[PDB]
């Protein structure tokens, strides 16, 4: 079985009931405001700049060279603009970083750092994610926010360098099939994938309380 099969088969179930959070049931009624919109992409921004710092470090080791796609797919310099435009001038200072947040990031840090070859499961969570149901999110919070077709605001959802996301997001799949893989990496890397989309719906449950050691479970846990 491939890996992005694996992955696809193993996330079915969670990423369910991610999208029946309360916070996404909240956004896809078109309930979320400027305020909520404005967290969720500020947490992003850090979720994304550790994740490809991450990749960066890793770029050159095969468990994850051959989805090395900066051009393409990285979204901190979108994240970058958006934090700009949401927050202004001064952005930097001024965006939060949540409890779910640090800890994401946290996690992100030792699988880069100490898991390198559990690093396709925290990509394949995100990204491909982005390239497929992040399209419908991205409409929805144009028409929820009035944000223009041009963009602005939404550079995380817009891909530049990319003719068509479904297009690139079968390369992406594919690049993900030519991972050296054993029952070992699969089991894990399946497992990981799992983690992180817990980790993305922590945030997002997170997020919707505030707009209403290593065993220590983390402090957004749900
Ligand atoms: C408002 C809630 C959400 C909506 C509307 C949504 C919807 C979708 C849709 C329509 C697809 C494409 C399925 C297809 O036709 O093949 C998709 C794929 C995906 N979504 Fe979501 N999604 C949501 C939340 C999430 C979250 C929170 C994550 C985890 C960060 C996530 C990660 C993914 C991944 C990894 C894929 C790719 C599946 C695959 O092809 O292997 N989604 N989503
Ligand atoms: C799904 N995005």
């Amino acid at each position: 079985q491939d890996l992005s099969e694996a992955l696809k088969e193993a996330t079915k179930e969670v990423h369910i009931r991610a999208e029946n959070s309360e916070f996404m049931r909240n956004f896809q009624k078109g309930q979320v405001s400027r305020e909520g919109f404005k967290l969720v992409m500020a947490s992003l921004y850090h979720i994304y700049t550790a994740l490809e710092e991450e990749i960066e470090r890793n770029k050159q080791n095969p468990v994850y060279a051959p989805l090395y796609f900066p051009e393409e797919l990285h979204r901190r310099a979108a994240l970058e603009q958006d934090m700009a435009f949401w927050y202004g001038p001064h952005w930097q200072e001024a965006i939060p970083y949540t409890p779910a947040t640090q800890h994401y990031v946290k996690r992100l840090h030792e699988v880069g750092g100490t898991h390198p070859e559990l690093l396709v499961a925290h990509a394949y969570t995100r990204y491909l994610g982005d390239l497929s149901g992040g399209q419908v999110l991205k409409k929805i919070a144009q028409k929820a926010m009035a944000l223009p077709s041009s963009g602005e605001g939404l550079a995380f959802f817009t891909f530049p360098s990319i003719d068509n996301p479904t297009k690139f997001k079968q390369l992406y799949r594919a690049r993900m099939n030519t991972l050296e893989m054993t029952p070992e990496v699969k089991h894990r890397v399946t497992e990981e994938a799992k983690t992180a989309f817990l980790l993305n719906i922590e945030l997002f449950e997170e997020l919707q309380a505030l707009l209403t050691e290593f065993l220590r479970q983390r402090p957004a846990s749900l």
